[PDB]
């Protein structure tokens, strides 16, 4: 079973001796730190952190034991703060007596806003607000990967349009391949969450489960996928027997959308000679509804997919749409998932829209980290002797790595943005109503969004218009 | 509870309809495919046996649950409802499946097989496939412990070069990562992997899944000391940093203590609030329990060499043997911030040419890894279709890196003692002696496991077997 006091950074079992004697507050706070683009960021995850690791009775006398005989052998030494927890335990009925604020799960938010806050609502727990630091952190993660498809969403939607006139099918145009490429079972149903706050097409089945259980969907499911093959069931066939395989694969999915990976030998005979000519009869047969839909997955990405639309341009009927832009028959598609990232999805839109390509004709299967949106938690404020004083650092090689003074708020502009207050500014009330709101206290979740909420929350304004 | 009829690629789950018709084995392997990183340690794939794959593992609530979802995720019916029933009721919910692998803490060239899997039962074809996603997230634990042992190297280079020995190596490099990895299970699996290398850490879930699913001898494989963070220095108030400073050593005054010491000035913390004003503190400190100044800011080399500058003229300073400078025993540095393999690489290397010894330093690790960086790969090598065998391989006109392995393989010793695949069953041919890979997982339980203490003696550097 998951123990909480075993779920922080070895030093902070130490800092209850560290801070200012006569402390009875200690509040701290998260952003996406500002860097002298990803300039607004996705919040998302906090909710699952929240009910999986923070919420009801986390503290057991057994847990309390555990973690002392674990500590007593990690530290060579008998530090750890028994009574703290124990006092937990016995006071609370082992619920956290912690108070956290945060802006609404799906918002998106500018860099170098407070977007959520920790304190303890007990004075003798005054060291449990940075306890939770590590675990809180890893927010970064939901956060990131919600921010990164959402600007890969957002590359998609302006070429999508361009070429297109429209933006249909947009949700779909990004599908998740990525579960056997991240560190953990764990990690891919956050991920995955994640990504589905932008697309809703996933081979991440972790994903949905998570959904399901933390957030919520009015739908049964919240992503979806359609039947595909891979190389395994490709070459099993026998290397002369490529053509066989592809028949009997897209006759056994005759009537849904069928992805195949036609790169096991040499992708571009398969395209002109397998399906452009030996099997074109099975693919010009196909409904609207269930397209071939056909996977290069090595070389260039950009190069291997203009060949690819070239070679099947001239073996299948193509139209011109009114925006100009070539598009290949409705029973025919293609899917590049070898390469993508950010970058790569940006080079071959473009490459697409210079060689006259709809982005129509297309759709991609998808490392980030803590310093991309430079995601960090840090004490602004501190009561010690019934004195609240403002805290923060300031490395003097570094002022990138200045942290926000005081008690913390969040708060529209009169221009429609975002702004945070700092010092306890938010108090004279010039700025209207924080937009912070109690997410978490003393052991209860207090407010949820649905996945649905998130989804609309995170939005782009192109989709708004 | 974990299903892992729900813990494969969605594709997946339509991969027994594609196959060719009659067929009765499916028969993959993994390798970190070959193209630094020339050699990449084993480790980790007994986690995922005992954790995801042991025992029963298919139950019949399990399989309506799977159906279920899949009826919505694909929007039709294509669940291989039955095959999985027949597991359920064949072998308990138990794998038919066969698992060889080489053994754990191994460090072993690229593009040599590292596990093979298959199935032994001939109505499972499609269950070694089904199972790869799986067993590739086994690249993490495997790309975590490489590139630790590749920092290992670089420090114990540098630290016998300037000290003329390797003492307190596996203390030179402690685990700051655990807030910045994407989950617990991750911060685990990556301790657990750090761990195979070094014996300092801060992510505790590191010691209890290490004590689960390999063991030590020893209580625990990971040890820390007290140490500050900027809230425990920052609370105090900006005018005083002295006294947070004083508070702190008094308080772990007979253990090693290390403090953040940037907060607000790097250089004068070190010069004068530590060089003057509480010197007094420090130098009646043991050799047991050092103070550990830590620099968090700045360029990580320019930031070293200016602390050690700072430190060596205001504390005496010896020249050991090897005629390097060192500081007193009561006082050392740890840098924990844009600590990897490359700028690791140039800060041993600039405080070399500053004369400065490796025993002065040690780093914190806190540059993402990725599947790539070892080209870690599962791909079908061998079918048995009508009951003939055929040996399979993808082979892109476009990139012939991404080319596979043919047929049943095996792992055998060279004449000159190295690591060699054989393709095809050549294996059988006897000519390279016994296959290296062992059987690690048969029909639901795992036949063959490796304590802790015997993966760390693996995955030792040739320096340290002297
Ligand atoms: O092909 C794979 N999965 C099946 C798949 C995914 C995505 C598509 S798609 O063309 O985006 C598409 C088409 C129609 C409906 C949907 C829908 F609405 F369902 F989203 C998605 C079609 C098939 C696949 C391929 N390679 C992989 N490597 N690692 C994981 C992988 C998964
Ligand atoms: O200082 C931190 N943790 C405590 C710590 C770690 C490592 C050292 S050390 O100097 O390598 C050292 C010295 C003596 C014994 C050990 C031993 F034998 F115990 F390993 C380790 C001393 C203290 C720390 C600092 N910043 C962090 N950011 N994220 C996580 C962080 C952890």
């Amino acid at each position: 079973e998951f123990n909480i006091l075993l779920a922080t950074d070895s030093y902070k079992v130490t800092h209850y001796k560290q801070y200012p004697p006569n402390t009875s507050k200690v509040y701290s706070y998260f952003e996406c730190r500002e860097k002298k683009k990803y300039e607004e960021t996705v919040f998302y995850g906090l909710q699952y952190i929240l009910n999986k690791y923070l919420k009801g009775k986390v503290v057991t006398k057994e847990k309390i034991q555990e973690a002392k005989d674990v500590y007593k052998e990690h530290f060579q030494d008998d530090v750890f703060n028994e009574k703290g927890w124990n006092y937990i335990l016995e006071k609370y009925d082992g619920h956290l007596p912690i108070e956290i604020k945060a802006v609404p799960e799906g918002f998106v938010i500018p860099r170098g806003n407070v977007l959520f806050t920790v304190e303890n609502t007990d004075p003798e727990c005054y060291w449990l607000t940075n306890w939770i630091e590590t675990i809180l952190v890893q927010s970064w993660y939901p956060i990131t990967v919600a921010t990164n498809f959402r600007e890969q969403k957002k590359i998609l939607a302006k070429y999508l349009l361009e070429t297109s006139g429209n933006l249909d099918g947009l949700e779909y145009k990004l599908h998740d391949f990525g579960y056997r490429g991240v560190s953990s079972q764990e990690t891919a149903g956050i991920g995955a969450s994640a990504h589905l706050v932008n697309f809703k097409g996933t081979d991440t089945v972790a994903g949905l489960a998570l959904i399901k259980k933390y957030y919520g969907t009015k739908d049964p499911v919240p992503g979806y996928s359609v039947p595909a093959a891979e190389h395994s069931t490709i070459t099993a066939w026998g290397k002369d027997h490529e053509k066989d395989a592809f028949e009997h694969i897209v006759t056994q999915f005759s009537s849904v959308p069928v992805s195949v990976v036609s790169d096991s030998y040499d992708i571009y005979n398969a395209c002109e000679k397998i399906w452009g000519e030996d099997l074109r009869h099975l693919i010009v047969s196909r409904s609207t509804q269930a397209p071939l839909i056909i996977r290069p997955d090595s070389g260039n990405p950009l190069d291997t997919v203009l060949k690819v639309l070239e070679i099947l341009g001239k073996k299948f009927p193509v139209t011109e749409n009114s925006k100009g832009y070539k598009l290949l028959p409705p029973y025919l598609r293609v899917i590049q998932g070898d390469g993508v990232d950010i970058n790569t999805l940006q080079e071959i839109v473009e490459g697409m829209k210079q060689k006259m390509w709809s982005i129509e004709n297309i759709a991609f299967g998808s490392k980030l980290t803590r310093d991309l949106l430079n995601c960090s938690f840090k004490c602004s404020y501190v009561v010690t002797n019934g004195l609240g004083i403002n805290v923060f650092k300031d490395p003097v090689a570094d002022p990138n790595k200045r942290s926000k003074k005081g008690r913390l708020s969040l708060h529209r502009t009169p221009a429609g943005n975002f702004v945070t207050l700092e010092e306890g500014k938010g108090d004279l009330e010039e700025y209207g109503q924080d937009l912070l709101h109690t997410v978490f206290k003393n052991g209860k979740v207090t407010k949820s969004y649905s996945f649905d909420e998130i989804r609309k929350n995170a939005q782009l304004n192109i989709e708004l218009e």
